């Protein structure tokens, strides 16, 4: 049993809810929250901007030190950093950004990072300002992630479309 509440069960391991991932993280304090990161860990907008704002910019300070030491992530890659006030850990995962012309086939590689964690609170990778079709992102998630993932969808309209179109 875990603390996640109000989720619709899509599969054996994938759950979904219409929710603000910041508000959900603040309530649950999950072991892992996933950030929709870019390779530079520049948390300017979308899930990343909202998560970083909720940490009072501590996520960005930590991230800048990580990049200064290690250099940029790969598209499809990830790193584990602090979850600050939101979670124990933040898994920063880089999905392809369609608005930068990145290979959508890298979305499966991105979701494979989730398999290193038994339970996660996450957004749909490459959705929102990353430009991918969120229906596609949910299908790749279900077909790739084997660990238990609780998906928070910010938009109510999109949530209802994801549920009502789910195969
Ligand atoms: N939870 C949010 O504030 C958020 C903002 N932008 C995109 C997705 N989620």
């Amino acid at each position: 049993v875990n603390s996640f509440s109000g989720y619709l069960k899509l599969t054996d391991n994938v759950y979904i809810k219409n929710a603000d991932i910041v508000e959900e993280a603040k309530k649950v304090k999950p072991t892992v929250v996933v950030n929709a990161a870019n390779v530079y860990l520049k948390h300017g907008g979308g899930v990343a901007g909202a998560l970083n704002k909720a940490t009072n910019n501590a996520m960005q300070v930590e991230s800048d030190d990580y990049i200064a030491t290690n250099g940029p992530l790969k598209v499809g890659g990830s790193c584990v950093l602090s979850g600050h006030n939101l979670a124990k850990h933040c898994l920063h995962v880089v999905g392809p950004n369609v608005n930068k012309g990145e290979d959508i086939q890298l979305l499966k590689s991105a979701y494979e990072n989730f398999n290193q964690h038994e339970v996660l609170l996450a957004p749909l990778l490459s959705a929102g300002i990353f430009g991918a079709d969120p229906i596609h992102s949910l299908r790749v998630c279900v077909d790739t992630v084997r660990t238990n993932v609780y998906l928070a969808v910010f938009d109510k309209n999109l949530y209802d479309k994801l549920v009502s179109s789910f195969l």
